[PDB]
């Protein structure tokens, strides 16, 4: 199944492992499972990032292939572990690419691609926030635009709560700046921007959903020298529109 939409509470499985075969009958598709890091704790999806480790290495990082769009939205319940280790961030939840779905160092200054995904972050100074990590046709850097966004704006985000993430984008059409990202993290915007994401209208679609949850950056002071833990419930995904 390519999806156009899906509601998933994980309430259905035993508390145990989840395999890739779960989770392509739960999302009718998902690449690059790595299923020794997935768990059902108790109705939800739990997600393992391993000591010592950065990005795929030690994380999850799959794409769910959708049907194509225009218009898209997904709402995710987010929990830190009560005792999570912050550590420097990384990425966390579920995310849209569109076209060549640029991530990981290789901007959307082609024009051919970007994604809209979210990172959490802590500053040297010890705040820890939501960020958004934006590739899209002028992301002024190598790496993801954070629109210089954070939530909560002032102070920090707190382990063991549940964050609730709304997600909602939208093509733009041609070199035009008329494509949206948009991220709402339990009621409040914390970004609702116009967008170029491309600028060669045959990759102006959206083609997937990213469930990226990882540490780092790729230095090794956004390691942790514990395997640690990330819950996900309730995603519900939706297509909107398609608009050639
Ligand atoms: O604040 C600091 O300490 C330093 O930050 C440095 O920049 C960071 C960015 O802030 C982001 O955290 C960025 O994340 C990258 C990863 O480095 C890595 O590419 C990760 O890659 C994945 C990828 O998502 C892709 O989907 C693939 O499937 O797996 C990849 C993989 O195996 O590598 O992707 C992140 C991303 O997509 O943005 O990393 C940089 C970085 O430098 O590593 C920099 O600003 C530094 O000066 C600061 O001091
Ligand atoms: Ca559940």
């Amino acid at each position: 199944a390519i999806p156009s939409s899906l509601s998933i509470n994980w309430n259905n499985y035993a508390t145990g492992a989840y395999s890739s075969g779960n989770a392509a009958s739960d999302f009718g598709n998902a690449g690059g499972w790595n299923q020794s890091r997935s768990y059902i704790s108790d109705g939800t999806l739990r997600v393992t990032l391993l000591k010592n480790a950065l990005s795929g290495a030690g994380g999850l990082i799959s794409n769910i292939d959708v049907s194509d769009g225009t218009e898209y939205e997904l709402d995710y319940d987010v929990r830190f572990h009560s005792q999570f280790d912050w550590s420097r961030g990384g990425a966390v939840g579920f995310g849209f690419s569109i076209g060549e779905g640029n991530t990981g160092g290789d901007p959307g200054w082609d024009g051919n691609g970007g994604t809209l995904r979210m990172m959490w972050y802590q500053t040297d100074a010890g705040r820890v926030f939501f960020q958004p990590a934006i590739y899209h046709k002028d992301q002024p850097g190598q790496y993801g635009d954070t629109f210089g966004k954070s939530y909560p704006s002032s102070g920090s985000i707190t382990k063991g709560t549940t964050y609730h993430v709304h997600v909602y984008i939208k093509s733009n059409t041609g070199s035009n700046r008329d494509g949206r990202a948009q991220i709402i993290i339990n009621g409040t915007t914390v970004l609702d921007t116009a967008i170029r994401w491309t600028t060669n209208d045959a990759q102006r679609l959206i083609k997937n959903m990213t469930f990226h949850t990882f540490r780092g950056g790729s230095q090794t002071y956004w390691q942790s020298p514990v395997d640690s833990y990330i819950y996900y419930d309730n995603l519900v995904l939706r297509k909107i529109r398609l608009e050639h």
